[PDB]
């Protein structure tokens, strides 16, 4: 059991490179319009408070150089949405994948593509964590980077991205160009709220473990839902619903472990630590896999 | 740091599936041949102890059948390899890339396309393991998926699937069917050596730390390198090599640590622990990033 990315061929036949003066991040190419971060127009003078409106309208279609490998794409139009600029194209990508955009809940998980200069560097899973940040790896240039998950060769496209906060973390937007989280695309350092613990996904974990072969952590009793919740807010997880409970069935189902018997378990684990001890190669409790992540990998 | 696999769509247009019966394994189809795990042409009561010269030789081309897709291309000769079984087909696949058969070294990271019927179904970073194995997700079906690197646009193909050993980790081949390890291909319980630390790329994340600013751990002594691998195998580390000291080279320059001063660090680490103290904020060192990899994340 591993973190798992989607291929991610259908998403790097939509990569491209898109240059404003002196800035260069990526774009998502799709039909005839490419996506990208709207601060590609900001110059250096410009980060700290942008008035977007007021610097795109100043802005001619030729300032734009977009670049998909070799060949350069000619703007014949241009739009904003929040913090998404939609640069239209005179020629509609070929390789335009089935897709959609969709605003993922926090606890979800995507994969990141990670781009430098539109071309495709890496693949690795992300959560959108309850403060609404991404543990991702992102330099200087990534901007631009997009998310998605895929179900039946559909895209879903849920991230785009912005900005490293000063803790390392990351935010971004959707593909509508709204962030998830409190964060604004100026050149500030920027907090997020107090993070929290994905409580359905380190049950789900678990679970997953115990698929694998690994029983160690689980113990003989029980616990009530509310009793639950009541001792993992206090070590700061996230409450447990009912329709997490539900959403944890068929692996309950798999495995024969009632979800109240593993909330008692991580219950355990909570309040004795795990001496040392390891959980699927991890020393620390995960929090980066949903029940279907879980579901869709060990079946 | 992130475990980062390398995008997979330069591989994800080289997969199709190979059948023989109703066995279907994943094939990788470059120009115009298939590669595939030769096991395909196995039966289940082959399975044991497969003479597979002999059960090649009640094959002809007409019994393969190898398709992108729903789409069949036709087979015009065959032959064996090793463990791979290798399917001249009348069609060059026009997205072969640039590409290269690479068989790799304990501690290398290599990029594995998990696929079912020859279709792509995710992709993480893995590690050869000193013992020739790999942590790896695999299910029934998938083997002939396989594990790669890319480097300026050139994929360099290391590793197939064959097999799940008793404890969960993986065994496979290289691209010309030699076995990583002392694994055979055959439905038997096989039991992979005494595994150890890869000591190299935990050289590699001590240098990430001190990259990064964390570098208590750094001292003022240093080691022969003989001197390290005698202790180095008291702890279950890995010996070093020459060539882990000459890949070890651009980090110990980037840092003005030497490898043998970054040695000595570490063996003080072995004989005496972390004492509670982190790094990288892990009390576990991490074996599983290479040279490379740390570069490519710093
Ligand atoms: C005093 O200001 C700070 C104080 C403390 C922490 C801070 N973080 C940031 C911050 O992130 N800024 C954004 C840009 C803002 C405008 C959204 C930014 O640089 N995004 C990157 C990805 C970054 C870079 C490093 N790895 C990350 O993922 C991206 O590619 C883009 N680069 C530029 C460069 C110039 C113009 C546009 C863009 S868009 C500022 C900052
Ligand atoms: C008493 O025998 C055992 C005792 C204890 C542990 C054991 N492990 C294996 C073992 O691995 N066998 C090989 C096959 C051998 C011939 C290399 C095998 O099933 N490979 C799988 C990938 C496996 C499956 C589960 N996840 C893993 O990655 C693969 O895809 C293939 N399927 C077939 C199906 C039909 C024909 C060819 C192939 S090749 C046997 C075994």
């Amino acid at each position: 059991f591993r973190k798992m990315a989607f291929p991610s061929g259908k998403v790097e036949s939509c990569m491209v490179q898109v240059t404003c003066g002196t800035t260069t991040l990526n774009g998502l190419w799709l039909d005839d319009v490419v996506y990208c971060p709207r601060h590609v127009i900001c110059t250096s003078e410009d980060m700290l408070n942008p008035n977007y409106e007021d610097l795109l309208i100043r802005k001619s279609n030729h300032n734009f150089l977009v670049q998909a490998g070799n060949v350069q794409l000619r703007v014949i139009g241009h739009s904003m949405q929040n913090c998404v600029l939609k640069l239209k194209v005179d020629t509609a990508n070929p390789k335009t994948p089935k897709y959609k955009f969709v605003r993922i809940q926090p606890g979800q998980t995507f994969s990141v593509l990670a781009c430098y200069n539109g071309s495709p560097s890496g693949v690795y899973q992300c959560a959108m964590r309850p403060n609404f940040t991404i543990k991702g790896s992102f330099l200087n240039g990534s901007c631009g980077s997009v998310g998605f998950n895929i179900d039946y060769d559909c895209v879903s496209f849920c991230y785009m991205h912005h900005m490293e906060l000063p803790t390392g973390v990351h935010a971004g937007t959707d593909l509508e160009g709204n962030f998830y989280g409190p964060f604004v695309d100026r050149q500030t350092a920027q907090a997020a709220g107090t993070d929290t613990t994905i409580t359905v996904n380190v049950l789900a974990w678990l679970y997953a473990a115990v698929i694998n072969g690994d029983r160690w952590f689980l113990n003989r009793f029980t616990t009530t839902l509310n009793d639950f919740n009541l001792v993992a807010m206090k070590y700061n997880y996230e409450p447990l619903t009912q329709d997490h409970v539900d959403i944890l069935g068929p692996l309950s189902a798999q495995t024969g472990i009632a979800v109240l018997d593993m909330c008692a378990s991580l219950k355990e684990l909570l309040q004795n630590g795990m001496n040392g001890r390891t959980i699927l190669g991890s020393a620390l409790l995960e929090d980066e896999f949903t029940p279907f992540d879980v579901v869709r990998q060990c079946s």
